[PDB]
């Protein structure tokens, strides 16, 4: 490789590989987006491990060794990341497209010193809660541009797409379609085919206002659906984008006017951070002459709206700090450099503490090493005082694991193996189950009644890890969470029971839309909880290989895969072509051809025909068109439209590719 | 199972080619003995016999139709509740009791049973043994077995018997075997080329079953 | 120790799935498989003949133990009846066997020193 792209978690792993091996001198320099992470987040703190790792290894060879270079919005404390880093600093105030921050109440608005700046008067008025909300919409339209408008909850976007869209069709014409006639009726169709071939199928809301440049976007709907409606509004052919929270941190998509439609987000009084990186996607660089901004209020949230326009950014966090003596950051930052060989001895210890990004704001650490002392994950030897890994303590370097994580982990295991059911592939399921985040809001008086439905086999699991049904009708009589003890872990644990149920079903290849009505959850939550168990599925096969517990590890060295496509052991071995999905490959294994052997010697038309046979459509389905001939209704990643022909060629095209690369 | 042998007329077909005929009913209560255990089937074109999977599965195995019984009862006896920390649970699955290959002295038997580990007997109650049995093996000889019940016996042997094979692949020496156990190194090497053989059986027969987790 | 009714094994594995988890924990504990009623509801199928088969001994021991238990729960001869489906004769003849049995195993284990047993 010359240049590998990574996320914060699998970064840090991959610097771990590079100290076990000693090839740090492979790496040249680091890159780092987004640098306000480093402050406080559910990872960002190990973007400070990662750079602190880096700081104290060029430290221990101390011509040009190893650069940083790191980028971010306008902190306060920058100059002490600068120093910190050893960088040199540059900062600017520079924008190619200047932005016109607002806030509207009633029908004026203002500027953050609150002059008026425009006495706003709607168009054409129409009915509902209208806060000129539509006809601020419908400005920006007319002038051929489009708007983005971020609402609080993922329920308001569907309604405000709704009405926008509904209001296009009477107000156009002054009195679920085709797409109007333009240079672009191919592309907006293409683009509901596109949808209606996935996982997901086509939304039902979305069917309604996509013919009329209008859609919404949260973290509800699937990162498929998701990557074709910011790919349709870049492109021009939606018009206005209904979003949430999740897309003003999510990729790069600008737009003529943002509009905010309250400075009440979830309940709660809007961040700050999150309020910048909305209005900051206000100006389209080439295009547009200024960005405009609107933060709709009351009167009564006037003043926290002004707040927010002259607010500023809080001042970047360590991460690793100090009521209590000890923390998990700091206990795992040491945890990395013992076991990975780069601190020995005791005074190596306080050298890294130098090093940190916790002293650059200018003991603790030798609370952490005695904790590792305590629960054997380290070693001390008579050369006074040197310290060394244990094979818990490897084990849990290996794993990506975090220490505090590992404790419980390794009882459990070692609880399973003493009697564990293997009659089904529930049990081995609960192993790789994560609950260290809630993923939904689980509705326990269904809970309650899969419960009653399920088999023998399967209450024999639930039994045997911790599921008492008395705490089950005790959820459901009463909304009682408790869950200030400690030993009220005993919460996670029917969690844990309820997630590992819906990972069952996944892998058994059952449709999202069953598994959503089933639980009553929705497919964004699904998916996003497969990529998170696939991962931790990994960790505790590596977790099980370095303990040296093989019939345990033999057991669990399935379902990383399976997880991830969602699939059954069969078809494991289609899925190795990029194209193939879980869908895709059942109906090719449904057809004749189970490996990749079979589809290199396949007739590509024929795959075509049994590709047009998994789509799902509205009419019990499954004119002559020669015009859809060359329809590009497939999608892909880093994409060019695929028609149903081109798809089928590149998939055989890639099975021959990959069986010769096996001989 | 093999498929030769389809209808009615075909089964009598075969009594004509036996060594017993040759000398010169019964075959049709073997049928439904196939009946009642689920090992065949019989579809309404009249009366015509097909394999089940528990039957294709028997065949794959070279397994006895008699002993695959309580075989196939055992496993599922052990998917119920299985012990992996160790390998003696697994080799228990594997171990044959069909013949005898030694004398067991019980005494010395009860004596590794008290400094046996815990994650051992943990498997020696999961699969029959009781230490009572085992004191009324050593105080009085009474075989007992008259009774179709007293496969309790067998199970004890079995359990001795898993314990020799788990030093066995665990590169303990013979001598020290022979020593601890009181077999001598014939009957030893005579066991393991027989439980090589029926490991290799449950193996299959787990495979065609699609028990893909004991399989593995 | 003899049969004091001929039991319907479809109507046992209906009661058999609403019956309560502290229930199933006591079917399990004595023998009671779930895939021992299947193969009696859809095979007629005793078998019997051999004398491991005594198998069939504890699902039809369960399933009277059930009835007693009704029983001493003091519900109704008419429900009884009904939902298992034996006669007030049968039912009857039941208990005054198993007030017998029950005294002789309390002897048994009080001579044998179970105390907690007997109790
Ligand atoms: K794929
Ligand atoms: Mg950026």
């Amino acid at each position: 490789l010359d240049i590998a792209v990574c996320t914060i978690e699998r970064a840090n792993g991959l610097i771990n590989r590079l100290i076990e091996e000693n090839k740090m001198d492979l790496l040249g320099m680091v890159v780092v987006d987004e640098l306000h992470m480093l402050g406080d987040s559910h990872r960002g703190y190990l973007l400070e491990l990662l750079l602190t790792k880096i700081c104290y290894i060029t430290r221990k060879s101390a011509s040009n060794a190893v650069q940083i270079v790191g980028m971010s919005a306008t902190l306060p404390n920058l100059e002490l990341v600068a120093s910190w880093l050893n960088a040199e600093l540059y900062h600017t105030d520079f924008r190619p497209v200047p932005l016109l921050e607002s806030v509207k109440v009633g029908n004026s608005i203002y500027d953050s010193s609150m002059k008026l700046v425009r006495e706003f008067e709607p168009m054409l008025q129409v009915k509902g809660d209208e806060d000129h909300v539509v006809s601020l919409c419908y400005e920006t339209i007319c002038d051929n541009h489009s708007v983005l408008l971020f609402c609080p909850s993922k329920k308001w976007c569907e309604k405000l797409a709704d009405i926008i869209a509904r209001e296009f069709y009477n107000l156009h014409h002054q009195a679920s379609e085709c797409p109007p006639v333009i240079l672009e009726q191919k592309e907006l169709l293409e683009v509901m085919d596109q949808l209606r071939r996935l996982p997901s199928g086509l939304d039902s809301v979305l069917q309604k206002t996509v013919p009329w440049g209008v859609a919404f976007h949260h973290a509800g709907l699937t990162f498929e659906e998701r990557d074709i409606i910011e790919g349709a509004f870049r492109q021009g052919l939606i018009r206005v984008l209904a979003a949430t929270s999740t897309l003003s941190s999510g990729v790069n998509l600008p737009a003529r006017r943002v509009i905010i439609r309250t400075p009440i987000f979830g309940g709660r009084p809007l961040d700050i951070l999150t309020y910048k990186q909305m209005v900051g996607r206000a100006g389209r660089k080439g295009v547009d002459t200024v960005g405009e901004s609107i933060l709709i209020c009351k009167n009564s949230e006037k003043s926290k709206g002004i707040a927010l326009l002259q607010g500023s950014l809080k001042p970047v966090r360590s991460c690793l700090q100090r009521g209590e003596e000890v923390t998990g950051s700091m206990i795992r930052a040491i945890l990395e450099i013992i076991v990975g060989g780069v601190a020995s001895t005791s005074q190596d210890m306080h050298t890294y503490a130098a090093c940190t990004f916790l002293a650059a704001s200018m003991g603790a650490i030798e609370a952490c090493v005695m904790w590792l002392l305590e629960n054997e994950f380290i070693q001390s030897t008579e050369e006074g005082k040197v310290y060394h890994p244990t094979h818990l303590g490897s084990a849990t370097l290996s794993s990506s694991l975090s220490p505090a994580d590992t404790l419980d982990i390794f009882a459990d295991l070692q609880r399973a193996m003493k009697g564990f059911v293997l009659e089904n592939d529930l049990h081995i399921l609960y192993l790789v189950t994560p609950m260290f985040e809630d993923w939904t809001t689980i509705d326990w008086y269904r809970f309650f009644c899969l419960w009653e439905k399920l088999p023998t086999s399967m209450k024999r699991v639930a039994e045997l890890v911790g599921v008492e049904e008395g705490f089950l009708a005790r959820c459901v009589k009463g909304k009682v969470v408790a869950r200030t003890e400690r030993q009220h872990r005993q919460m996670a644990i029917h969690k844990r029971f309820f997630t590992s149920l819906v990972l069952l079903d996944l892998i058994s290849e059952v449709p999202l839309r069953e598994i959503n009505q089933k639980y009553g959850c929705n497919r964004g939550q699904i998916q996003s909880l497969q990529q998170s168990a696939a991962v931790y599925a990994g960790m505790i096969t590596v977790f099980s290989n370095r303990l040296g517990w093989h019939n345990m590890e033999l057991l669990l060295s399935q379902f990383q895969k399976r997880l991830t496509f969602g699939i059954q052991r069969e078809l494991c071995d289609l899925v190795r072509v990029s194209l193939l999905n879980a869908q895709r490959a059942r109906v090719l294994y449904a057809s004749g051809f189970h490996t990749v052997a079979d589809l290199a010697r396949a007739n590509i038309v024929e795959v075509e025909v049994i590709l047009k046979n998994a789509v799902p459509f509205k009419s019990a389905r499954k004119e002559a068109v020669e015009e859809r001939r060359n329809m590009r209704t497939i999608w892909v990643t880093g994409r060019k439209g695929l028609t149903e022909r081109e798809a089928a060629a590149l998939i055989v095209e890639e099975a021959r590719m990959i069986l010769q690369q096996d001989l």
